[PDB]
């Protein structure tokens, strides 16, 4: 069946949406390029809309059967628990999309009696009706790049009050299930050092090494009604509450499965007979359908000793190599059976060598050397889009702030710490708002992050030696180098002079703020402070921080 349908009506913006770079009196600081750096908005959906439209054909076979027989065994050992009203809502961004049915995100995370009303109504009609198609809202999504330009990704999501049940019925299975039925093969349960160990541990674990991504071609598209229904299948095998169970079954047939889509006037656009981008499932269902048929593909094609990483729609592959001819046909083979369970390739995947060409998570290993001199392993990008961004939200407050997610999750980097660091600590201590808790995104949830806390953030995440590197790989230096050339941004030894002045100015006002000081730009000076294992450290609560991935499941922590 077609992947979607269309009436016609377009997908419409709530506000006004600027695609031109914003700038203002710190912006020629970071970029001089403007004209490099654009946000997507809906006017080019029809664009997006052309390129997810397809028809899904699904040739299921013994592999397939076979891995999904494994999987439900060890869904079988899964006990989940149904949530509370209360307990769903305090899981609500303060930010979420207000309810059609009078209420917002804020009267849901105060527990107004409105809410909480409307809500068990959503909830009882669940139980009640297992049939009627749910409304949902599609939107386009507002989205920052460097120019080659990209068209708006869409976003489908239903009602606040429907949001709040799949919560009740669904969060515990979301981030318990994946871990248990996928082991070690799934990616949201590392932290960044914990994933850069895993991956180096497993390449280095083979005698011969190969690896691929393998980039399906818009996987949300390519997920079709037996996919969700056999998601579904797996969920159920968890020992559930009779009410969990129904909830399920309910949400399944009449959202997951498909539904009809109506734009922000509240007209219809079509229906969609795919994955929902917009569902708490979305990041768990992906995860366990990508690694259905990705472990089928790779007994179809015979690939030796061969292991799995997977963060949703995101796929790492690392086997034995056959030597490069056979390793080739080995991955046609694997794509043919990919496209056969419906999930094509965009790019053909292509054998790898050497682990630091690899791309997964738009992130490749690479290597640098700690105080000692020693060798430390450590995930990076090019940080084009990072700095496109970090450009955006120097002149705009955003929901959520890119420039933090990233520092956290490339601390070791050195754009990271060279640029990212340097920058907004200096933009941080001229508006005097070190103290002020900031949001971003780790893995699909919404955190709300105080800036002074970064050090040891850093420490939990990275190790110490995130704070020490020196000595990055000519590759790495030249991607970084090439990047601040395209887009204006004033070379790394302006960075050094800046970096040097924002250490001081955090030093003086003591504290937290000399902490950042002291562990964020020991870099920037030649004569090194001392960097011991931070104290507070030790305290940071990092539970929920990497148990499992909820993107576009309006998840708050
Ligand atoms: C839509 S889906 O099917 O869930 N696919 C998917 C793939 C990959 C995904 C996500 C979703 S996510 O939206 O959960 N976030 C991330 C993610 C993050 O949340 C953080 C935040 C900033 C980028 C960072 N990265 C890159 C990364 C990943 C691991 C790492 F150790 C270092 C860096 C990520 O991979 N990756």
């Amino acid at each position: 069946s077609m992947s979607y349908t269309w009436t016609g009506a377009l997908i419409t913006p709530c506000a006004a949406e600027e695609s031109k770079l914003p700038i203002n009196a710190l912006s020629n600081s970071l970029l001089r390029h403007h004209n490099m750096v654009y946000a997507t908005t809906s006017r080019s959906a029809g664009l997006r809309q052309k390129k997810v439209t397809f028809d899904r054909l699904q040739v299921l076979d013994d592999h397939y059967r076979d891995v999904l027989k494994e999987m439900k065994a060890k869904a079988s050992t899964v006990k989940a628990k149904l949530l509370s009203v209360e307990e769903a809502c305090k899981l609500t961004p303060p930010h979420s999309a207000k309810s059609k049915f009078g209420y917002g995100a804020k009267d849901v995370r105060n527990l107004s009696s409105k809410a909480v009303n409307h809500i068990h109504s959503v909830w009882k009609d669940l139980l009640e009706d297992t049939v009627t198609p749910i409304d949902t809202t599609i939107m386009a999504k507002n989205e920052v790049f460097c120019v080659q330009r990209k068209p708006a990704r869409l976003i489908v999501f239903p009602d606040l009050g429907v949001r709040v049940c799949e919560k009740m019925a669904l969060y515990d299975v979301v981030s318990t299930l994946p871990q248990v039925v996928m082991g070690s093969s799934y990616g949201f349960q590392y932290s960044p050092g914990q994933r850069v160990e895993f991956l180096v541990n497993t390449w280095k674990s083979k005698k011969n090494p190969m690896g691929f991504s393998y980039d399906t071609r818009c996987f949300d598209s390519t997920v079709t009604e037996n996919d969700i229904r056999v998601e579904e299948s797996i969920y159920q095998c968890c020992d559930l509450a009779p009410e969990a169970r129904q909830a399920i079954k309910s949400l399944t047939e009449r959202l997951y499965i498909g539904g009809p889509l109506t734009n922000s006037k509240g007209q219809n656009c079509g229906y969609r007979r795919c994955r929902a981008s917009g569902v708490l499932t979305t990041s768990c269902g992906n995860t366990l359908t990508c690694y259905l048929k990705a472990s089928a593909a790779c007994r179809a094609a015979k690939l030796q000793d061969c292991t799995m990483l997977v963060n949703g729609d995101d796929l790492v592959v690392i086997c034995e190599s056959a030597g490069t001819q056979e390793d080739a046909a080995s991955l046609r083979v694997f794509t043919e059976a990919m496209t056969r369970y419906s999930a094509p390739p965009g790019d053909p995947p292509q054998p790898e060598y050497d682990l630091e060409l690899i791309t997964s998570c738009s992130s490749n290993v690479s290597v640098a050397h700690d105080a000692s001199g020693k060798r430390v392993y450590y995930l990076t990008r090019d940080p084009t889009t990072p700095l496109a961004r970090a450009a955006w939200e120097t002149a705009r407050h955003t929901p959520v702030n890119s420039w933090l997610g990233n520092i956290i999750m490339y601390a070791p980097t050195l754009w990271a710490r060279m640029i990212l660091m340097t920058h907004f600590f200096s933009i941080l201590l001229a508006q005097e708002q070190l103290e002020k808790a900031l949001d971003c995104q780790i893995y699909g949830a919404c955190y709300s992050i105080e800036p002074l806390d970064l050090p040891q953030i850093i420490e939990r995440l990275h190790g110490l030696s995130a704070f020490s590197l020196h000595s990055y790989s000519p590759g790495e230096i030249n991607r970084v180098a090439s990047c601040l050339r395209k887009l204006g941004v004033p070379p790394l030894r302006v960075w050094r002079h800046r970096a040097r002045s924002v250490r001081a100015r955090l030093l003086s006002q003591g504290g937290r703020a000399a902490t950042c000081g002291k562990y964020l730009f020991n870099w920037a000076v030649k004569t090194k402070l001392k960097l011991t294992p931070i104290p507070a450290a030790s305290q940071l609560d990092l539970s929920g921080w990497f148990v499992a991935g909820y993107s576009g499941g309006d998840i708050y922590h």
